[PDB]
């Protein structure tokens, strides 16, 4: 328990993804492929190290984010970082990540470090989304970005230890 910040980090994107495999990747180095999971929302937790500073990070996920739902608001309140995930191999899941972002910021501040994710990179040879169009529109729309791969690790624990960081320096000025 020695923590100094506990950093709200949700997961956003389409179903099938892989955002509850980024979640269990991260924090318990676990991968499945039929996820068990409780009714609604839940996260789990991880410290970190980011240079002297120990961060709690809360990662939250949920199976029905869904506009219509009387949860949203309280899943987005207080998050301080956002993963928007998309999979690299299906362009749908990509094609709505303005609509991800309208969602997104209609309940969270406007502070909130968001990290556009490209996942299932092992999956690399089926790709539908291009890895510079992507990048583009991440500058074009103030979000980090990276491609993962959940099932192999790839750049898994850089993605949220980047989103950390920024999201450190950003509180740090506040
Ligand atoms: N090849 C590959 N499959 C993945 C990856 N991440 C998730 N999957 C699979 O995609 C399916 C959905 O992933 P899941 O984590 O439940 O996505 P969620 O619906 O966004 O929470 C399952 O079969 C996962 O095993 C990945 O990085 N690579
Ligand atoms: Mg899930």
């Amino acid at each position: 328990e020695d923590y100094n910040f506990v950093f709200k980090v949700v997961l956003i994107g389409e179903s099938g993804v892989g955002k509850t495999n980024l979640l269990s990747r991260f924090t318990r180095n676990e991968f499945s492929h039929d996820s068990r999971t409780t009714i609604g929302v839940e996260f789990s937790t991880r410290t970190v190290m980011l240079g002297t500073a120990a961060v709690k990070a809360q990662i939250w996920d949920t199976a029905g984010l869904e506009r219509y739902r009387a949860i949203t608001s309280a899943y987005y309140r207080g998050a301080v970082g956002a993963l928007l995930v998309f999979d690299l191999t299906k362009h749908q899941t990509y094609a709505v990540v303005e609509r991800w972002l309208k969602e997104l910021y209609d309940h969270a501040e406007a502070t909130i470090v968001v990290m556009l994710v490209g996942n299932k990179s092992d999956l690399s040879q089926a790709r539908e989304v291009p890895t510079e169009e992507a990048r583009m529109f991440a500058e074009n729309n103030g979000l980090l970005f990276l491609e993962t791969s959940a099932l192999d690790s790839t750049n898994v624990e850089l993605a949220f230890e980047t989103v950390l960081k920024e999201i450190f320096a950003k509180v740090s000025k506040q």
